[PDB]
């Protein structure tokens, strides 16, 4: 909410509270998504000073306090900052930010990212470029100088992050991506490479000096309508484990698809439908196998734009003799959201 | 403070910061409340939206921040989050909420919880159903669906929380309270039962496949003058150590009492005496033995509703041969204390 | 921002996002600064009520958010409270507050810690007088009881705080400063004395049982021109380590001097340039040891009172053969903020 606008500067506070639950067979440790409490809230500013007619700065910083720990020793469990930047913004020119923010790719994934509580699935954290990342500059052009309505692009260069894990590290890189929008139709493509850490390639599972990722989408936004579908593809990029090896590294390939429908009723339903598939490809030890395969059916009802709650069935495709050990039972979640 | 309030939903972020030390004798190893630095800060945020006439949605988050850690690994000792859920109250049918939040019987120890500083003893968090726990869904009730002015009941239903300690997990479970309040008089009672977890069972204090607590109330608030009291007991639900032993568990038995009275004056300041004793019985290897123990003094003066100063003295009766080594030796607590 | 003003109370909540990436050569160890991704976010309150035309209230928490950690097991690395304390100021006859706050000699320290990034080494976290600490109380005079303009002086007691390291340790102690300020020139005096706990004293490198600190400070700030120069002494004070071993302790002496320009050109602009100089004597197996030995140059430029941005050259002087192990190599810092 708009906390604060005087003097050029406007302030934004916002967050929520989400009460969360999952229920899947047995202890959910062969299921898609787990079960038990998984309620937690959310926190951020965003911020935004007018420094002369065309030109703006801004920042942003997100943070997620999990609700399902102890007050004991487990109290952080899940706690982190999302996002944290800052940046500057001109008229017809563009735009540039600094930060932790989202990885180009996900300029693509973010067309199917839409499901009530899961889906969004191949948009990994700490993920090279397809969820949110640290270290990442980031130039936006929006309408082509102004030239164009609809058409946008971006150019992302991604510092290396040298961290303590395989799973979270990252080389130098850059990416970029193109959309055109209009009256309701977006097409996106988006594709982004970098270079692997020492410690990546030393895990038994990816081989390959560099790690590549790109995606495309197709959607249909309005006359409470969307129906969107993203393809694409990664070398040596989503992490993988084997769970009879107790193994993790990267999958040498895989190949992504999703699908989302979904409806919005004037009265503040909105049903959705969805299909996910990611399979992984040339895996050592395995060959193909399915890393995410599933149907949604969900929906959600919108009170108002402050309150809302919802159920998201996940109808688990996954077989019970899945090479990696991926969870093959159902999971359904319930929740209840307050937003500001 | 309201920091929002526009279109029906309005938002208020609230903290406060309170200079605390506490005094006791020696390292502080053998008193109530040991001794040092006790400063510390909290944050939160709490939502209302009216979705029309009849009915409303509600959310709202805390969080305490440690003042007495270090800026280096310590940092985040004693931090965590307090409460955070999200629910719906209808008209006169009643209120639904999910999330981290007070258990039942709280709602009976409320009552004497009223001291500066100390008090409130036996509403432990994490501990099913007397203090803040993860994954409640609580129905409240307000006027008996508005046949009954003062007429107040609650039924609450505990998911299961299997943690890595048995100190801060629990079985499933169903609690219930009841209250009447009128013109400052107060009378409730507060019951609860709960499964406990195979790792609760496995420690060597503590017996039982059930969880139990209940507590009643009374209480005059009014005319200047608060007083209260409290009397309750729990099966398999109390948890304590053996510190000779340094064993962990529960008391297989314990009954509480606890009594409360203060008096406000006009300019400010808010004397306050209180008594509270938490026995346990049948404790492996040792009988019966006190929890807690104690006569207080003490006082606030408020300067505003933003600014109050604070003393409390614990006068603590565990005797220096206490079986379980539970600390003999007083406490004093000074606090200066900043809210919005 | 002002987000709250009524009824005699008002709330500032506050904040920034910076993006900041610090660059030397390979991977950082051996450079003053380290290399690589530094963002991190701020979020604070300060709060004012007042109490009567005399008597106001106050209290104020700071915390760091790191932005350059992973979403996964690092995700609270580097986060903490830097603040959090309450007080009372009356009319000309001082303020007093306690919690966590700034020892007293950084009072006069702060005059040098003026630099776009980097500077102010002295001050240290946890140290005594020189930076944040907990558990201190604090009484501050404001020109003289209203009777001297410009003439300030403050004087604190610094509780003992017994951590898990001797590094963050501290017993109790004394200080005071005080300073004179006059058409655009200020000098300034501080110093403060303390118990060292036991294991500060079983540490290997330094000894002694009190610890003490002073510095000495004078500054031209008016006109667009900032110039400033501290001078110092500690004795068992200053932390320091060996970065190949274990050893670890306190500098039995050190010299410590800082001076700083810079001038601030009305277009937004502000160069800066620096030097900073501080060396350990009587060092256990040693002897004489440079800790801090730099040059700067580097520059701000100010979109606004919310944007800017800035780079910040370290110059490094530390030798690479230097006894304790101190980073011989330059750093550079480039960053950009947005706060409110
Ligand atoms: C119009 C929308 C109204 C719809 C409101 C619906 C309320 C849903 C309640 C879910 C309870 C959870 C039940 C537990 C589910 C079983 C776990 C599971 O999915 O696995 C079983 C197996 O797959 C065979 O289906
Ligand atoms: C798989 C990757 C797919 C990537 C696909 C990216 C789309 C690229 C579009 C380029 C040029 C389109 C030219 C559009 C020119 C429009 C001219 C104009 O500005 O008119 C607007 C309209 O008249 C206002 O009402
Ligand atoms: C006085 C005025 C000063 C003007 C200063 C203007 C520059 C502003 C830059 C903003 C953010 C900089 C963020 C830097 C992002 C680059 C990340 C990077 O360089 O990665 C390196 C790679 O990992 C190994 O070489
Ligand atoms: C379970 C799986 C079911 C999911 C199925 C997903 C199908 C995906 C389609 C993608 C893009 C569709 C692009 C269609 C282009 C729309 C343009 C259009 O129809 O314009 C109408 C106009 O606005 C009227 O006024
Ligand atoms: C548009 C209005 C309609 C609302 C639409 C969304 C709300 C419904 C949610 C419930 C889905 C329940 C269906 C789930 C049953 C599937 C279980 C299953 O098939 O999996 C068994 C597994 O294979 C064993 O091995
Ligand atoms: C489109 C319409 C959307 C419809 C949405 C329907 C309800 C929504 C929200 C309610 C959440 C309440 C969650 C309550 C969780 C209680 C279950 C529980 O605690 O289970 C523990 C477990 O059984 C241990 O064995
Ligand atoms: C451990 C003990 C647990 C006990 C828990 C409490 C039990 C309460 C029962 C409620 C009775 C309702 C009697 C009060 C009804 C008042 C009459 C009425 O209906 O309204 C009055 C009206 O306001 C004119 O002033
Ligand atoms: C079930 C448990 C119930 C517990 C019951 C707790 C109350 C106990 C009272 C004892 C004596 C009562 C003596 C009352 C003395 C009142 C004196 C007084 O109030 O004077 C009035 C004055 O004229 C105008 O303020
Ligand atoms: C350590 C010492 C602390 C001991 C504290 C124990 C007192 C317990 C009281 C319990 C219930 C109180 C019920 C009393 C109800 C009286 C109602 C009343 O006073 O009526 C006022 C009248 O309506 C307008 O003058
Ligand atoms: C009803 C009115 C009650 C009046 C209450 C006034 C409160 C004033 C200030 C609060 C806290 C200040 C605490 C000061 C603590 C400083 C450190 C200390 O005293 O001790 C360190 C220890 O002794 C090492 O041996
Ligand atoms: C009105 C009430 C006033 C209360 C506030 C007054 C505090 C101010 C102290 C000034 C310090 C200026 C510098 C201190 C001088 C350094 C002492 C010193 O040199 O110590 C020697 C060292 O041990 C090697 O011998
Ligand atoms: C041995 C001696 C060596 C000789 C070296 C001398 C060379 C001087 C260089 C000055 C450059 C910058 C001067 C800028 C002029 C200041 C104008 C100004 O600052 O006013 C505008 C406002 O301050 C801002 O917008
Ligand atoms: C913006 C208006 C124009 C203002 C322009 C201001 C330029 C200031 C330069 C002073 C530099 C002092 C730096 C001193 C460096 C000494 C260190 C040294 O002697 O050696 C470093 C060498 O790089 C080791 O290899
Ligand atoms: C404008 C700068 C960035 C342009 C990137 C276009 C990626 C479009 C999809 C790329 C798919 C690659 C498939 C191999
Ligand atoms: C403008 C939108 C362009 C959309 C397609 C770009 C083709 C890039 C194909 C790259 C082929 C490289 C070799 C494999
Ligand atoms: C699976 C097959 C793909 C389903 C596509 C539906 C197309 C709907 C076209 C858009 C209709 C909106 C017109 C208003
Ligand atoms: C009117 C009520 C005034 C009460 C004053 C208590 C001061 C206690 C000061 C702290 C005592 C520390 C003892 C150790
Ligand atoms: C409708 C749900 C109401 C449940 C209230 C339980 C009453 C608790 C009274 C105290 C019970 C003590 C048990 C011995
Ligand atoms: C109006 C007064 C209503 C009282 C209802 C009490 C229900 C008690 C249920 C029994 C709880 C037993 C727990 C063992
Ligand atoms: C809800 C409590 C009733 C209100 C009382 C107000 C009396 C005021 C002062 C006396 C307090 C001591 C009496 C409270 C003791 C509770 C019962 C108890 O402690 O246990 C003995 C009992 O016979 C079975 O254990
Ligand atoms: C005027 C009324 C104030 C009197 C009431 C205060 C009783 C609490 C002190 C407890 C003293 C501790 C008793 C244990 C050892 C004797
Ligand atoms: C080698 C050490 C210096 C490397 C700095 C390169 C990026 C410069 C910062 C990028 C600022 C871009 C502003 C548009
Ligand atoms: C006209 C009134 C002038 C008052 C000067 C006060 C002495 C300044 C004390 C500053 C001490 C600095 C010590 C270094
Ligand atoms: C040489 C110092 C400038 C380097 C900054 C790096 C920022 C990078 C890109 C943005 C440049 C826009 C700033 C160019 C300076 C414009 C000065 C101006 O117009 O503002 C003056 C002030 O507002 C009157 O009050
Ligand atoms: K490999
Ligand atoms: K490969
Ligand atoms: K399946
Ligand atoms: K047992
Ligand atoms: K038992
Ligand atoms: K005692
Ligand atoms: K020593
Ligand atoms: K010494
Ligand atoms: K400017
Ligand atoms: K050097």
């Amino acid at each position: 909410a708009e906390i604060y606008n005087k003097d050029g500067n406007k302030v934004d506070l916002y967050g929520k509270a989400v009460g969360l639950h999952y229920f899947s067979k047995g202890n959910g440790e062969n299921s898609y998504g787990g079960n038990g409490d998984m309620t937690y809230a959310r926190l951020g500013f965003k911020g935004e000073t007018q420094i002369n007619s065309d030109l703006t700065g801004y920042g942003q910083w997100e943070y997620n306090f999990q609700g399902n720990n102890s007050e004991g020793a487990d109290a952080q469990t899940g706690n982190k900052t999302r996002l944290a930047f800052a940046g500057l913004k001109y008229a017809d020119v563009g735009s540039f930010d600094y930060g932790r923010n989202y990885g180009v790719v996900y300029d693509a994934l973010g067309y199917t990212d839409m499901l009530p509580e899961f889906g969004g699935d191949t948009a990994y954290s700490d993920d090279f470029f397809v969820g949110r990342v640290g270290g990442v500059a980031t130039y936006r052009n929006s309408n082509f100088f102004g030239l164009v309505d609809g058409l946008n692009f971006a150019v992302q260069y991604l510092g290396k992050n040298e961290r303590d894990t395989a799973r979270r590290s990252n080389g130098d890189g850059v990416g970029g991506s193109i959309s055109y929008e209009y009256e309701g139709f977006g097409i996106v493509g988006a594709y982004g490479a970098a270079d692997r850490t020492n410690l990546q390639e030393a895990q038994p599972l990816g081989n390959g000096k560099k790690a590549e990722q790109w995606a495309t989408g197709l959607k249909y936004d309005a006359n409470n309508i969307y129906l969107a579908a993203n393809y694409g593809e990664t070398r040596n990029a989503t992490p993988i484990t084997n769970k009879f090896t107790n193994t993790s590294g990267f999958a040498n390939k895989t190949q992504d698809v999703l699908l989302v429908a979904q409806y919005q009723f004037d009265f503040g339903l909105r049903p959705s439908i969805a299909y996910t598939k990611s399979k992984a490809k040339d895996v050592e030890g395995i060959g193909d196998v399915d890393l995410v395969n599933y149907f949604e059916v969900g929906a959600t009802y919108y009170f108002n734009k402050n309150m809302s709650t919802y159920v998201d069935y996940i109808i688990n495709q996954i077989d019970s003799d899945n090479k990696l050990g991926v969870g093959s039972d159902d999971t359904v979640a319930v929740g209840i959201v307050y937003q500001f």
